[PDB]
């Protein structure tokens, strides 16, 4: 798991996100969609977004970024005690949305990138280590639920 110190770093970084949840959310999704266009195909409601300018201009994309990062934030504040929060997420992304675990790796990487981009020189080596551990824990617990369901893609 994560140490007390590590959780404190995680929630300190998260305070930076919370100052502009929609901006961070928008940028996370744009990084994901532009880096991995196959992911855009999982969103019938974002399929019409044919350019990055269109992505930037979409208020609905910002709304969804808000929903996604609010859910992750709730999970992170549980400091690993997140079975109740995580289980329904795991189940909807496997059975309804059909999201391979690879795509959760992609969005985890996108969060790290966006943190550096929005906070250059203010996201230290210790903070990146801690946040990376937290995202891996999140991914690994979802992967366990995916294995239960026999889900691959
Ligand atoms: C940090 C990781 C993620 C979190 C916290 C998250 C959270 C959420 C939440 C809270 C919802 C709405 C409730 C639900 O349907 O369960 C949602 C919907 C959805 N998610 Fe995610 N998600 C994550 C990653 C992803 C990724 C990587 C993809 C695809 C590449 C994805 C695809 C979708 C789709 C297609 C919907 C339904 C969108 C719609 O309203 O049409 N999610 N997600």
């Amino acid at each position: 798991g994560l140490s007390d110190g590590e959780w404190q770093q995680v929630l300190n970084v998260w305070g930076k996100v919370e100052a502009d949840i929609a901006g961070h959310g928008q940028e996370v999704l744009i990084r994901l969609f532009t880096g991995h266009p196959e992911t855009l195909e999982k969103f019938d409601k974002f399929k019409h977004l044919k350019t990055e300018a269109e992505m930037k201009a979409s208020e609905d994309l910002k709304k969804h970024g808000t929903v996604v990062l609010t859910a992750l934030g709730g999970i992170l504040k549980k400091k690993g005690h997140h079975e109740a929060e995580l289980k329904p997420l795991a189940q909807s992304h496997a059975t309804k949305h059909k999201i391979p675990i690879k795509y959760l790796e992609f969005i985890s990487d996108a969060i790290i990138h966006v943190l550096h981009s929005k906070h250059p020189g203010d996201f230290g080596a210790d903070a990146q280590g801690a946040m990376t551990k937290a995202l891996e824990l999140f991914r690994n617990d979802i992967a366990a639920k995916y294995k239960e369901l026999g889900f691959q893609g």
